[PDB]
């Protein structure tokens, strides 16, 4: 499935080249421009552990989910992740515990260690 794809085709988009974070475009967006460091993101997702438990989204309340990009507002890897992605493009990361919680988890439900997948849509971004 989902993570399985990602693990064989994604791009390893961490600077130290550590398969920490792996996407790959599963709907290609619009023009060319993606996220500024600053700039306020606007998205849906989808998330669970590597494994198919403990899924959560966006879309069970349909609220878009808003943070600043690159002011420590979310896990690492999706202020790698999203800065990578142009408006209306839907993307998959698979993503290694040092990019999301790491050693302390978020307990109870996510735990120590802990390997995440996203669908992640970037539906806008502004300066
Ligand atoms: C700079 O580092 C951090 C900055 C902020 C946090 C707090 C958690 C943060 O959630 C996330 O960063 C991720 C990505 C954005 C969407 C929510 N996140 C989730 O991991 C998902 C997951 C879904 C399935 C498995 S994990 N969490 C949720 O969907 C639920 C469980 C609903 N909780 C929240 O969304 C709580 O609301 C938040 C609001 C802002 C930031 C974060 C969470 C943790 C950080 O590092 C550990």
């Amino acid at each position: 499935g989902a993570p399985a794809t990602v693990t064989e085709q994604g791009e390893d988009i961490t600077s130290k080249k550590d398969r920490g974070v792996l996407k790959i475009v599963k709907r290609v967006g619009n023009g060319e421009e993606t996220p500024m460091i600053g700039d306020k993101v606007y998205v849906h997702y989808k998330g669970k552990l590597s494994n198919g438990k403990k899924f959560d989204s966006s879309h069970d309340r349909n609220e878009p989910f808003v943070f600043s990009l690159g002011k420590g507002q979310v896990i690492k890897a999706w202020d790698i992740g999203v800065a990578t992605m142009k408006k209306g493009e839907i993307a998959h990361l698979l993503i290694k515990p040092e990019y999301a919680y790491g050693s302390a988890g978020s307990l109870p439900k996510i735990p120590s260690n802990a390997t995440l997948f996203f669908e992640i849509e970037l539906l806008d971004f502004k300066g």
